[PDB]
């Protein structure tokens, strides 16, 4: 009847005042919630931010990642004080209907995450050991066994993988960073938050400082690892009785929160400043993942000498492939967490971790071979541009799974009935907490007009953008409807 009854308040370590140990005791939800900020989904629109802009939207990245920590940090003190995940909350204060919404939803969120997992996978798996395109795929369908092997380990060492994976794609680009040598004066002068990122008029590479600076923005949040963020935190034993032991476990989960998150921030970035530095002035014309590696394997896309001697050995795009495996493992372990949270939370269905993965990873790789089947049917061509433009596309499901995610989680840890006036948010949180709520609503309904043209192509059938205009403007009315329905339930509970 408790969120992750398996691994729930399993290692409690508080010994006095020894803060820095027990704070390498439980160091590990931070970074299973940071790793899934650093999925390939978005290292493109990194590299491209750079190319399009050098080192200006780096400020843009820092900002994304303190909202970031934010809502991820008060999700943590959900987990922390009431002992009991978001979608139990969520799912505790609303009917059935609506956390089978939310259910259903947030599945196709973290199905999104594990779209973008295999994709770039598959491809890791197609540069680095040459394995046909169709069968990288069924490679990466197995995963449930390295889950079962992954379900022995234990969260002391689970935990800590994930770190391993963390600093190695976070070492493979700092590598190819640190051989770069950048003019790391123009990197500090762009980390700036200056005014140069909130205007229009660049337009390099149909690509604005706005629209790149609020697409940044926009996905500033997975809606998945909030919950996962939520169940994880309750991991550490807390006696619920001592405001000081409480207290002090929030401190414990926000230092080890804003310890991983700024890796991810640090991942982003070194994936910016590998567009300015490393990349040549538009080199990158094919943001896929092959074409990153071919880039990264061409002495003349690289603006140094050395680059280009280790390019031409090849060592700068093995390295890239190795980080996009790094990346491909986190659905199978996050994906997997969250899922039972959002499943056994919301819809109250306990299932195990092995038709878990199966079902999610199948239903992730149907559109991905049948994409592959289409590709590979017209000659292969093409093949790994539509297999990014899947695994952009894929990422309207976030968008439409954002809100329900962050409005609930505001309103509940603002209110007194969940939190209690010693434990609920700082006059300070509430500001920048709505705020920054408010901000990624709008901008995320302005992204589900775009992305839902944006699946009929780059060819503007003119009879099918009105479809479009139809089928948006009845989503975004229905996520109002729904958002304000979810308002009217927890402000009555409030």
């Amino acid at each position: 009847d408790l969120s992750l009854s398996d691994i729930n308040s399993t290692v409690e370590v508080p010994e006095g005042h020894s803060f820095w140990k027990t704070l390498l005791a439980y160091s590990g939800p931070g970074a299973l919630v940071a790793v899934g900020y650093m999925d390939p989904g978005n290292w493109s629109t990194s590299i491209t931010g750079g190319q399009n802009f050098q080192y200006l939207l780096l400020s843009i990245i820092v900002i994304s990642s303190l909202l970031a920590m934010l809502l991820q940090n008060m999700a943590a003190k959900l987990g922390i004080v009431c002992q009991l995940d978001l979608a139990q909350a969520i799912r505790a204060r609303t009917s059935r209907r609506l956390g089978f919404i939310f259910w259903i939803l947030t599945e196709l969120a973290i199905m999104a995450t594990d779209i973008a997992e295999v994709i770039g996978a598959a491809i890791a798996l197609y540069l680095l050991f040459k394995i046909p395109i169709f069968l990288a795929v069924v490679i990466t369908v197995l995963d449930v066994f390295l889950l079962l092997l992954l379900n022995r380990i234990g969260f002391r060492k689970i935990e800590a993988l994930v770190v391993c994976l963390i600093f190695v794609i976070l070492f493979v680009f700092l590598y190819q960073i640190i051989l770069s040598q950048p003019a790391w004066h123009q990197v500090a002068k762009g980390l700036i938050p200056s005014w140069a990122s909130v205007q229009t008029s660049p337009k390099i590479g149909g690509q604005t400082p706005l629209s790149a600076s609020l697409g940044i923005i926009g996905a500033t949040i997975m809606p998945a690892n909030l919950f996962l963020h939520s169940a994880i935190s309750q991991s550490r034993k807390i006696d619920r009785t001592d405001s000081s032991k409480v207290a002090e476990a929030v401190r414990f989960s926000n230092w080890d929160s804003n310890i991983q998150l700024s890796l991810a921030m640090v991942v982003n970035a070194l994936l910016l400043i590998m567009g300015v530095a490393v990349f040549k002035s538009g080199a990158v014309q094919d943001p896929s993942f092959f074409g990153l590696y071919q880039a990264l394997s061409n002495p003349d896309m690289v603006s140094n000498p050395v680059l280009a001697e280790a390019a031409r050995s090849g060592v700068l795009s093995t390295l890239f492939a190795v980080a996009l495996l790094a990346s491909g493992q986190n659905s199978t372990i996050t994906g997997t967490i969250t899922g039972q949270v959002i499943m056994e939370g919301f819809i109250h269905l306990r299932l195990p971790l092995w038709l878990r993965r199966l079902v999610t990873r199948l239903i992730a790789i149907i559109p991905v071979v049948v994409c592959v089947a289409i590709t590979s049917h017209q000659g292969s061509l093409d093949e790994h541009q539509a297999l990014n433009n899947l695994m952009n596309n894929s990422q309207v499901f976030l968008a439409l799974a954002l809100p329900f995610s962050i409005v609930p989680l505001l309103m509940l840890t603002d209110s007194a009935a969940q939190m209690g006036n010693q434990f609920k948010n700082t006059r300070w949180v509430k500001v920048m907490g709505w705020l920054t709520v408010i901000i990624l609503t709008l901008l995320n309904l302005i992204s589900i007009s775009s992305q839902i043209a944006g699946f009929f192509g780059d060819n503007p059938s003119s009879q099918d953008l009105l479809l479009s205009q139809v089928i948006s403007i009845g989503i975004i009315l229905a996520m109002i409807g729904l958002l304000i329905w979810t308002i009217i339930d927890i402000r009555r509970f409030t």
